[PDB]
């Protein structure tokens, strides 16, 4: 596949995942529920919990070396949002298109970098740019890609492993809402291990979308 | 005590805490073991932590009553870490003349709003609105103060309830330092009640700050 044709394939898959998550028509702002969509809102959260990845508090745990494995969830928790925001301000090609001619978009193609506890201070200032653009209004989507694939290469991404994980990631999203995820009913943890690790678990044997759903399934049985 | 004395008491006791938690000269930006101090950071991190208390997400546990309690505490949180910022900007009655004459604060001094459901996407609003500022650079402290006090008006609060829960906040911020909180030693849930909990349990019988630590102690030691 082409780089383009990756990134039409995850705004196919966004949708879908929105369109079951929140009922159709969910770029008018609002679930089928009644509840408010706010994309800002989800990403600078989302941001806020991949800081967590970090020692970042002064006080606090202050010597924990950072799980990487969990980070890079993290980041594809994010491009979910981003995906979301990119289709509500609305042809998925048009689209991809578009963030294929991000400068820096062909700087994340290439082969990937390992960051350490060096990185961190870096890392941080730059989700506090993603946090500080979301949580405002007006601001250009283009840099706003542009911050985040910076972030994602100094957090150890590349487009491959961004898609690779995307996927599965995808996957247990859509478990979640057929198992009650919006009701409360889901159990999270299950025998002790949480569903995401339970996914990176199953990611590390290269499965397409309807097996790692039966693969989950099979593990939240047992919960 | 006047309002400008509760002030001035505030940041004494945040000074103290300061001290004791990262060491003198906290101010020039980092702990005695070398961890870098952002109160920019601890402040939008405690929003986000605030905004977890409602039901913001349109996707998971849709409907669920706000906890109030829990909302006044992460006032708390947010509030330690503004007065941690201006201590750092730097005479404490110098400091709390100039809190006492943002103009919302003589609002924030007169009896208190029951808040509802219906409140929430405002409030939400506001915090957006602190997280905005505080990630961002150059921001004006009057402007901060005015925007949380907005908020903390329409959480709930007014200065004496402020004061009563922060006295109690600031207790337990004190006793997890003594007691491993830097080094992750520390346990935060107590035969199955967080840590915060136990505190707001105490802070039902109007005690001071000494005897609240006893009281803390003694839950700590059945850990
Ligand atoms: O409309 C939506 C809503 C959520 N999502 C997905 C994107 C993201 O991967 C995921 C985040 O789910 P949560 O915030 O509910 N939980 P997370 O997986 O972040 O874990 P944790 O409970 O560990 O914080 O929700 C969508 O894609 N579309
Ligand atoms: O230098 C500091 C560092 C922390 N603090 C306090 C302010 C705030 O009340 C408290 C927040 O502590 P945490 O973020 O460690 N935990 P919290 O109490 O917010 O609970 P939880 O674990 O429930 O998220 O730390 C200071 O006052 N000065
Ligand atoms: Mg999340
Ligand atoms: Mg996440
Ligand atoms: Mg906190
Ligand atoms: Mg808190």
């Amino acid at each position: 596949m082409t780089n383009i044709e990756i990134l039409e394939n995850m705004l196919k898959l966004q949708q879908k995942l929105n369109d079951e998550t929140n009922g159709l028509n969910w770029e008018n702002g609002y679930t089928k529920e009644g509840k408010l969509i706010s994309w800002r809102r989800c990403i600078y959260m989302e941001c806020a919990e991949l800081i967590d990845s970090f020692t970042w508090k002064h006080w606090k745990n202050i010597s924990s070396l950072t799980n990487w494995e969990n980070v890079r969830i993290e980041i594809v928790d994010i491009w979910h949002f981003i995906l979301s925001l990119l289709l509500e301000e609305y042809d998925f090609k048009a689209i991809a298109t578009e963030v294929n001619a991000v400068s820096v978009f062909q700087d994340f193609c290439k082969e990937e970098e390992y960051p350490n506890e060096g990185d961190i201070y870096g890392i941080l200032n730059d989700i506090e740019l993603i946090i500080h653009k979301c949580s405002g209004f007006g601001f250009n989507l283009g840099e706003l890609l542009s911050t985040y694939f910076t972030l994602a290469i100094k957090c150890g991404l590349n487009l491959e492993i961004l898609y690779k994980t995307y996927i599965g990631k995808n996957v247990l999203n859509i478990f979640r809402q057929n198992n009650g995820y919006k009701d409360g009913s889901y159990k999270k943890t299950w025998n002790g291990k949480e569903d995401n690790e339970v996914l990176a678990q199953i990611l590390e044997q290269e499965l397409d979308f309807d097996t790692i759903y039966k693969k989950l399934e099979e593990c939240y049985k047992k919960a």
